[PDB]
């Protein structure tokens, strides 16, 4: 019988008690990255994260940081491989920058051979060290040209441009890459990119944020989400019809959270909690498992919710071999009004829920996850049991899928000096406590989880935060980015992997 | 009788001997800037100078600098006005960033109202201080979307997108702006952007520079130059047909140089010198004055030189009310082979000339202009008489045009400390020696020159050089960009203007 801790102090950093041998022999352990966050702009065209961070520097991070140079994995990809080799990792998730291989967006405009060569060399280097690549086609970095031609995922033109990009990736890299992710965190671009305008491309209703160049936060999230699902599904169909000889697997990436009632004896909070599951997870998992959006979304969102045709429904339903599930934290849910006629209405209001990290009796859900220095009542707290609850829910609700945990990690402040930054015991605690619950759910609930990739390989540009936080298991000096030095967490993870 | 110095030491920094009163009462004196170089990316979309500097950081400058934040004239435009007011300047040349007012490139995709407001406030502030705006529509910063959709000026689609952009500018700003420049330095994008790939977008033949993503240095410069002329001419026709009520004037910007024979008794060097005038100046001025390219270009370039239809010829011929002439330096010319079958052939080779700053007897043409620390035999030297020779030539060869000198200036090294940087006596010498010759040519040759704008108002991002050189008449601290402090040159220029 497995017992796992939910509160500080944690004792799962002892590899005598928790290590890779606790999991099945074939289980993959590694780390993750994304292209905007690590590569730099050298050698690629411009994408909407370049555009957004440059047009709206205060939205890029408090330091106005961006991905222009970052950790320079364009130059230092071998050093990334070296970290993975030091870890004895068996997996690495990275993304392909669309703008590096097709700078002009549309494949018929030509490819960048040198960009293709960059990923060939990375892939070959990984495989030579026994590391399985997990490759994200689209980690938010849409070529700027496509956003300017037709507003990107706002328009159905995205589907064929994404398909042709993906086809090039399968053609060039699929002989070696056997695990593909289509779109990173399906929920995020619709809501943050087109709802709150916290993320690229930065569209919203005028009264939500007067700096947005255009948008409608009530309608566009739904349009974009719908196009994401269709573009994803078209790529999965292309993969499974035209690249079956490659013997690989493909799936989407979800951001997952668990949700608990703010007041577990209040029917209204219980209802809000179940609505959140539907609106947060079901928005995408309903289509992916059934070809339809959840009924509560149909009912609430009404004419703002697009319909799938019968052909589209069939294309989207079942459009995965596995799910990449990202998991960071859990929220309490309580009811909230949905003012659909307000000029500041957002899609996110349609769930009719307010989310907190403290429940009605004043209980904080778990240890600190992210401090918010401008408003401490907005601090985020984590909840290790949430990974158990999410995986159990996916198994039970969503037809026992094959799952890889494609991100899980925690930040430390960029204000810490290097010695403090390397002494990242809070990261060991977060990672181990989640791994304990992941082992527990696999054993107790028989969830088909076959790997775990911690966020992040190394310090990088963090969307929305610049270089003001660090997520890496290895440390990068922003004054001299060449080295990636394993932190205490990376050293712990090395021991966990090879105990 | 006016006597002007050609060699150090110069004594024209004495405003007792040379000042604004030496020129006609109406003559405009000011300074110049461009949008990529000064504004920053905040509040605008991405353009090909963002793309180029980010994809090819070693081509942005030795420091890998770029226009992301620069002097932040987005925030500090009032401080630019303040410099101009301190100078008692009567003119200011600035550019509109296309990506700030139409981030999606094509006008039908929507405009950025806040971008429009930015230029309205600048323009209104200038006029309130008695400063005449000279506004460049296109200072190289093409929206990235257009380059990615159709490769920008490589394709005739540029013409209508440029026209619709210009129409928006005339509509929004032409009630106040009475001097418009279409395209900055017509020669530069074809040759550097599409020939040598030193400049955005960075296209060339594969053996010219293997880093180029695509291109053909032998053909594309000509295509791009042809489209520039057509796009320019379509905008001038639009202006003069639809905006005549505004009572303003429009013209192109030329980069001018003079050319002297490397050996003034050698017929081959004399011939190369005359070819250079045709290939450098006539490439554009032939079309602008006659609707045809120079015969030597027709003959040499052959099938690589596009033809104008009779309608196009008529549109381009006479498509200016004035010329903005930029002038920095003069070169000696000697013959050079034109290897049209070589895989590394460039359009620039078609002139059949090699350019130097030292003549056959070892004479350097004038004082140092720009030191090249990697190769000192590649140092640039200036030649004050060249402004006289250029203006005389334009009057005689090109039908006595109205001229404004739209740039003239010199750099100092970014390695200098602030006190050295503010003690910019080399800049006084360059500016005064050229102003002396400009007065001389107006008086002696009756060239219709009606203003002079020195490059640059303040230190900025220099194309190709990052922040490794400074051109400003006012100093900017890159650690805190708010202030623009007049250098010795700016203080001199203040006295020259109001002696
Ligand atoms: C998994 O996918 C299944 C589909 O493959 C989902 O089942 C569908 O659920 C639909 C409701 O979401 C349901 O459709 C309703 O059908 C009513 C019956 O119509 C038939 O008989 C009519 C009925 O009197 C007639 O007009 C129709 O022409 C048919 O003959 C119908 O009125 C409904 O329309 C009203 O409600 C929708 C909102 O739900 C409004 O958008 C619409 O304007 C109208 O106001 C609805 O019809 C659907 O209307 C929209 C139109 O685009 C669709 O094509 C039309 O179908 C449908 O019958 C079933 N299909 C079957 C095969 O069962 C299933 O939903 C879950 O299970 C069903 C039983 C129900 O409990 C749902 O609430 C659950 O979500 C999906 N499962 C999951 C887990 O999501
Ligand atoms: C200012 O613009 C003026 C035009 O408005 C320029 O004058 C034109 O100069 C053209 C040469 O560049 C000249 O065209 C040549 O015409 C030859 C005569 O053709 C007529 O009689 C024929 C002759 O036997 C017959 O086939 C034609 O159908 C006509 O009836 C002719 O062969 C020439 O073609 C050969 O040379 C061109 C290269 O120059 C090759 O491209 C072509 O394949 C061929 O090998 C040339 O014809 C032009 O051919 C190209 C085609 O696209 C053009 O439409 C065709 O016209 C033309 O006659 C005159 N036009 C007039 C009205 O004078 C003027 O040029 C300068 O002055 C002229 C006198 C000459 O000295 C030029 O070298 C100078 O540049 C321009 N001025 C300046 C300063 O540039
Ligand atoms: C978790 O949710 C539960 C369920 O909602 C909360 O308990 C409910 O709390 C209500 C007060 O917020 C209680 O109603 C009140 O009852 C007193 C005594 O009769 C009365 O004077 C009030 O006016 C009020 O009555 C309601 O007024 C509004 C009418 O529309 C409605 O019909 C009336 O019910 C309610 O009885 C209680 N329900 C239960 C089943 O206990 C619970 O609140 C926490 O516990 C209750 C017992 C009370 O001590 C609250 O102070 C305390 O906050 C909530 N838990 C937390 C931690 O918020
Ligand atoms: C400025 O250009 C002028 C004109 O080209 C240069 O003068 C010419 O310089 C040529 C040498 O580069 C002289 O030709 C040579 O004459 C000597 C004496 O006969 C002879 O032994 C050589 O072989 C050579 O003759 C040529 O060989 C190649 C044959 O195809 C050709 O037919 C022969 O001419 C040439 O006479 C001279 N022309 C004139 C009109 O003087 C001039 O060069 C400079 O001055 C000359 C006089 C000489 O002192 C050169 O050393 C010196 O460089 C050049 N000025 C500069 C500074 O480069
Ligand atoms: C978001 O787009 C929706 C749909 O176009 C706009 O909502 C509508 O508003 C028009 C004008 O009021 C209404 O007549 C419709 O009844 C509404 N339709 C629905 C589906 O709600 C909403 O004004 C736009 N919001 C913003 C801020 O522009
Ligand atoms: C807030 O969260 C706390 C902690 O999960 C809940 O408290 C638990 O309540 C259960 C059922 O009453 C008790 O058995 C436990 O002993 C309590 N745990 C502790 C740490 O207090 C609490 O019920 C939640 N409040 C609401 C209103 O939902
Ligand atoms: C530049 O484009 C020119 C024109 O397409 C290419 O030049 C031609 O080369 C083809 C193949 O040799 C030739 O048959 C033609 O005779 C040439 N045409 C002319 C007008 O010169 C040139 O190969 C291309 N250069 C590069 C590096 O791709
Ligand atoms: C190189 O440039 C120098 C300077 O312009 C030329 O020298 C002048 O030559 C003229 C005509 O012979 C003499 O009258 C001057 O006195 C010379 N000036 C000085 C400063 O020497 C020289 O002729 C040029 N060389 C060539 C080969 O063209
Ligand atoms: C691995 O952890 C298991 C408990 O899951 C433990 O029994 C085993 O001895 C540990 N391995 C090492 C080498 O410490
Ligand atoms: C940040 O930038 C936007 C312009 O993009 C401006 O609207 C907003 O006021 C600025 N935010 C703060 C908090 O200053
Ligand atoms: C598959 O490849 C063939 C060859 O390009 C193409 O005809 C077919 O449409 C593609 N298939 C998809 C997505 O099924
Ligand atoms: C607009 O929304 C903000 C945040 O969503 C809220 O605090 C404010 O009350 C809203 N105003 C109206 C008019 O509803
Ligand atoms: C930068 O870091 C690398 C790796 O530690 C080191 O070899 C190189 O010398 C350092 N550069 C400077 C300028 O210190
Ligand atoms: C790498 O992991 C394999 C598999 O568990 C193990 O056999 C090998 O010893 C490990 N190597 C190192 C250096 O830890
Ligand atoms: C201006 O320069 C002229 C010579 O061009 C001179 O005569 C005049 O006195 C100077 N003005 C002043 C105020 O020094
Ligand atoms: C600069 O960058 C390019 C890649 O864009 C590379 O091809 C070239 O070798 C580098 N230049 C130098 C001098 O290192
Ligand atoms: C002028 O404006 C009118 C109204 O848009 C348009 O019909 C006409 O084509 C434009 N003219 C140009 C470039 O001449
Ligand atoms: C190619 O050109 C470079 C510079 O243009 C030159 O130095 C080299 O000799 C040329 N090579 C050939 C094959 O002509
Ligand atoms: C930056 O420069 C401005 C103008 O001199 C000054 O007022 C401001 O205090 C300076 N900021 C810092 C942080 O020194
Ligand atoms: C501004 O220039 C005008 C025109 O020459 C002159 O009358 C006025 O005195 C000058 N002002 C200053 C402060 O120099
Ligand atoms: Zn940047």
């Amino acid at each position: 019988e497995i017992t796992c801790q939910e509160n500080l102090p944690f004792t799962c950093g002892n590899t005598d008690a928790l290590n890779s041998s606790s999991f099945s022999s074939d289980f993959i352990f590694g780390v993750a990255s994304s292209a905007y966050q690590i590569e730099g702009t050298i050698g690629r065209g411009l994408n909407i994260w370049d555009g957004f961070t440059h047009r709206y520097p205060n939205k890029s991070g408090p330091d106005h940081g961006n991905g222009d140079t970052t950790c320079d994995s364009f130059s230092y990809w071998q050093k990334d491989i070296d970290v993975l080799d030091e870890l004895n990792a068996t997996g690495y998730r990275f993304s392909i920058a669309w703008s590096r291989i097709i700078p002009r967006g549309k494949r018929s405009r030509g490819v960048n051979e040198k960009g293709i060569d960059y990923y060939h060399g990375l892939i070959s280097g990984l495989i030579k060290k026994g590391i399985t690549p997990f490759v994200t086609l689209f980690h938010w970095d849409l070529p700027q040209t496509l956003q300017d031609e037709y507003e990107g995922f706002l328009d159905p033109q995205i589907i064929d441009d994404f398909k042709d990009y993906a086809d090039l990736c399968f053609e060039e890299f699929g002989d070696s890459v056997k695990y593909w992710l289509t779109i990173n965190q399906l929920y995020s671009v619709p809501t943050r990119g087109y709802g709150s305008a916290l993320d690229a491309p930065g569209r919203c209703s005028p009264t939500v944020d007067p700096s947005c160049y255009a948008g409608n936060s009530s309608t566009e999230p739904y349009i974009v989400a719908h196009h994401q699902l269709l573009a994803h599904a078209k790529v999965v169909d292309l993969y499974r019809k035209n690249y079956t000889h490659q013997g690989g697997k493909i799936g989407p990436t979800m951001i997952t959270r668990w949700f608990l009632p703010y007041n577990d004896t209040d029917r209204h909070s219980i209802a809000a909690t179940e609505r959140m599951k539907e609106f947060f997870l079901g928005w995408f998992m309903g289509p992916l498992t059934n070809g339809t959006y959840p009924q509560i979304m149909i009912d609430t969102v009404g004419e703002r919710l697009p319909s799938f045709s019968p052909e589209e429904s069939n294309l989207v339903k079942g459009s995965y071999d596995f799910l990449g599930l990202n998991y960071y934290f859990t929220q309490y849910a309580q009811p909230s009004p949905n003012p659909v006629n307000s000029t500041n209405h957002t899609a996110m209001m349609d769930a009719g829920a307010k989310l907190t990290y403290i429940n009605a009796s004043g209980h904080y859900i778990g240890p600190l996850f992210e401090k918010d220095k401008a408003d401490s009542t907005d601090n985020i707290y984590y909840y290790p049991k949430g990974i158990y609850s999410v995986m159990d829910y996916f198994k039970n609700k969503y037809y026992n899928p094959l799952i890889y945990v494609t991100e899980n990690g925690i930040s430390t402040p960029g204000d810490e000096n290097r010695n403090q930054s390397m002494l990242d015991y809070t990261r060991i605690d977060y990672l181990c406590s989640h791994l304990c619950f992941l082992n527990k759910v696999i054993k107790e609930k028989d969830v088909n989880v076959k790997g775990y990739l911690a966020w992040a390989l190394g310090d990088n540009y963090e969307f929305n935060k610049g270089f003001t936080v660090r997520f890496g298991l290895s440390y990068i000096d922003w004054n001299n980015v060449t080295d990636r030095d394993l932190k205490k967490s990376g050293q712990w993870y090395q021991t966990f992997i090879s105990p």
